[PDB]
């Protein structure tokens, strides 16, 4: 037997950082969950019980806190690139670092119409994520994403004209509820190293904001022919607005809301144009994915 | 042996309702999870296999949908009171109905600065809940609550002057992070029946909004001496603003964020006044409760 | 305003203890999650910011570890009683302690037919729990429970003869699937104090084992007329076997498995006597409760 | 813009099947959660709103139930291969099917020492899974796995000799607790089609049982030098026992249990050789992966 692939590290490292403006008194908080996995010349820890090649996962944890102390933690694309670069530069035998960051929302509270200097609310479980792969000699690959963005529209969604055969019971419809949890990922062109990532720092927050805005606007305004058609429109627009993105991937559940026929009860009308009360279905769910790139 | 207490019904009934304004084209959605448990002269179903006394839980489910079709579902205090009253009036041998409703957030989207007519976003997992107990001959008892409201302040929290003995290691502090998930419940005076609940309908949404506002403002503005002291201030204010409330209960976890001593690493300073990076603790957590009533 | 009720303490305290037999080399592990909430003369911490009455929740955490170091942690009824008694005896102004313990399964592994001395497996998420309320001058009240015991029988369950009216669509049946998650609680007679709890130590594990055995056997063997009827039979038997139990409470979801009509597809027969493939329903679910006591 | 990749289908389809032996009266149940995603010539549904190429996800759901009615559902490697093959053969424009199956445990109850004919218990949340990729012209690729197998050993684990630098605080140890949740995957050699999968049917259950047995025995018996070293020993043995496996992958969290220094309290000794009470850590956790193949 032989080791074909190996990676190891520390997962679920929760980190909070506060920034204090001494001039204005305003405080800003950041909270993330971080995972770092390393690869390199470490096969002997597996095959020969040679621990001398192991940077202890406990030390990886320490390094995450130290790096957060000494560097900005925002945008997460930059922090992830700093953290990954550290490992490949510090340890001769480590040749790749894989950094995953989930950013949790702490939104400044408005109290009596004004922004509070040091009080925050978690408005939704929507996350902003990054995956950063730093590979010695091959630069830095960054995938940015938003996830956990849950939306619903109560009309202006259709689904008709699909394949009908002996396995089909679904009725065609010209008016249905459409609800999904949005997972959208944009993959940046490969960067040569940290200097190049630093040069593009302003683009990271701007592209996240654009991706979010395009997602919400397109969902709200499209008279949707299907999840497939609406999601493609989203992806097309993001690629048009940021030339440094190579691909956009969406993964969308179709969270079904079923009509409830109540006609057995005193002829009550609750279907088609008369439908008011629906039964949300926990499962099963449609799952629709697409990756869109440039011509 | 004897049956001392019994209740049975249907839990986890998901319900969505849409309201369509034909004039303006504006649609409004409501989504809830409902549980109804019944009590009454049903002991023989347990002791004698006498199913003739059982309103099937499946029928309870049907009734929830029918009631939602025929009545307003908002405010939830009213819907719960209608639903509970139905069971005690329809079935001679059922003498109490217990209705729990969890309301999920569907917040209208703003697209380009204007409210969208039919598109919604789940902004946070904060819930608005009601528990309604309808008891034949004893009226309607309603407890309203908000839950899952997660907040953090990065300064203006203290904790010193507590009991110190041989079990104590905690250091006194004059500046710490305070973070909690708020669970707040207000209990209404007993109502004589549905007519009286209907008479107070406008107070329900208003009191929910007040409870939320008082909670957020007090948390943000109090230079907190402890969770105990800050929570009491919240409860006192809610009781002062709504005379039809008899008690207010808060249940608050104290979600700890620990300082990380980094001084072992090149003398890095990250404690006390120099603390910037902290480790959020998943567990254990403080749990602080209080019920506040009138003199 | 006035404080009507208050309690505070530490939740989610995870504890592991190992016992090492130096003679045989055999090790035995215990793992629990513990919550302790205190009550007493503590109103001033809420109303006057008087922290001098507060035993810090951090100190409560320390006390749990110290108590586990110095005492047996099994049976959990005994450990909970020791822990609760500690607080009311040590602190003059604390008059009640409420201790909740969840015990997690670590079952010794069998390797090649023999019990391994120090290796364990988590066989199921079934828990054994206790709630211990220690109240100064009123003794010790203990509720013991098992929870998370998930079972299914594929036949020998019926449900017919229930009330039928204009809200009813459910068909009567003489053969259905019955599946539930069992939550069963037995409440002990009040104990005068720790000496009395110690005197009954052997009964705690024995009664847990009996409750479990009676639950499983009755479920498997009863040709069930309803959940109500089968659960009553369980409760009756437990009360008959342990005279020191005052009441038994069961709370049982009815986890539905629906027939799937496939007759639209080439006349395929999959209902009634021909039913082979079913659709488990995540929600809604029946919820059936009963508390059984002595004549 | 262009579609680079697309797949769509139905997730979270819960399925139960019962087998009834008319001779013996013995019933056997199977319960699974199934996901099927399709690929093929479907780009126009995304780019042109051409729904004519879409096999509706609702129809995919129907097909899963029909296929389960007409075929054995065990071993899951066979069921997955039948289900995937169906889609690529039935639809000219569908060229790949991806089938994921999670099998839930329903273990026959022993009542009074004998196996019950129709009563079952969920003993643990351990799962047996398969991923089956059926690609037109390239055969059938199957990955089998077990997951959610949670184990702990209280001694005979060591970790010393790792890299020490200015980021390291971890102490070397010759005796620690080792606990993990096992995720193990074995990848079969590519099969040419369904006939070949059918020819190997007996190997599927046997290899699952072997993988499980080797995992448990190795964990219990190895005086572990590290997670890395112990996991490699497991993988090596599985590859030696089943020649039709090409690779074995393990992904193992290192779930930490920390010593608690109690010496501040009356000199209580609870570290090193005196350690009895430990604090399980929910997070962070080590994460160790390896893929082992043939020379
Ligand atoms: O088994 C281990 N492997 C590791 O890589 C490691 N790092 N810290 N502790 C550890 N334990
Ligand atoms: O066992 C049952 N008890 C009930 O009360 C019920 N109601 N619907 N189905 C049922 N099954
Ligand atoms: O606000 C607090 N209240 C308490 O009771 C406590 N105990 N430890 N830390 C604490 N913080
Ligand atoms: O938008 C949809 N896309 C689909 O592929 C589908 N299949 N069933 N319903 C559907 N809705
Ligand atoms: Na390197
Ligand atoms: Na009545
Ligand atoms: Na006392
Ligand atoms: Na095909
Ligand atoms: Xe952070
Ligand atoms: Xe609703
Ligand atoms: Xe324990
Ligand atoms: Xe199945």
């Amino acid at each position: 037997s032989a080791v074909k692939a190996a990676r190891y590290g520390k997962d679920n490292v929760r980190v909070y950082k506060v920034h204090k403006d001494e001039k204005t008194g305003v405080q800003t908080v950041y909270e993330m969950t971080v995972c770092v996995l390393l690869e390199g010349e470490i096969e002997t820890s597996y095959t020969k019980a040679d621990n001398s090649v192991i940077v202890a996962t406990d030390s990886i944890k320490n390094t995450i806190y130290i790096t957060a102390k000494q560097n900005p933690v925002t945008p997460p694309e930059l922090f992830g690139s700093i953290l990954g670069t550290h490992f490949i530069e510090k340890y001769n035998h480590i040749h790749a670092a894989h950094v995953n960051i989930v950013c949790h929302r702490w939104t400044r509270m408005d109290i009596d119409g004004k922004p509070h200097p040091h009080s925050f609310i978690r408005d939704s479980e929507e996350k902003r994520n990054v995956q950063v792969d730093v590979v010695e000699g091959k630069g830095i690959d960054i995938k940015s994403s938003l996830s956990g963005l849950t939306v619903l529209k109560s009309t202006n969604s259709q689904f008709w004209g699909f394949l009908r055969d002996e396995y089909t019971t679904l009725k065609e419809t010209w008016d249905r509820i459409l609800s999904t949890d949005v997972d959208a990922t944009w993959q940046w062109k490969n960067f040569s190293g940290l200097q190049e990532v630093r040069s593009h720092v302003p683009k990271f927050d701007a592209t996240w904001a654009t991706a979010r805005e395009v997602t919400l606007k397109t969902f709200a305004e499209d008279n949707s022919a299907s999840v497939q058609a609406t999601m493609y429109k989203m992806a097309e627009q993001i690629l048009a607005r940021q030339q440094l993105i190579e691909t956009v991937e969406y993964s969308l559940p179709n969270k079904h809301y079923f009509e409830i026929d109540l006609s057995w009860h005193k002829g009550l009308q609750n279907t088609g144009k008369n439908a008011e009360v629906f039964a949300p279905q926990s499962d099963p769910n449609g799952l629709i994915k697409c990756t869109v790139g440039r011509s």
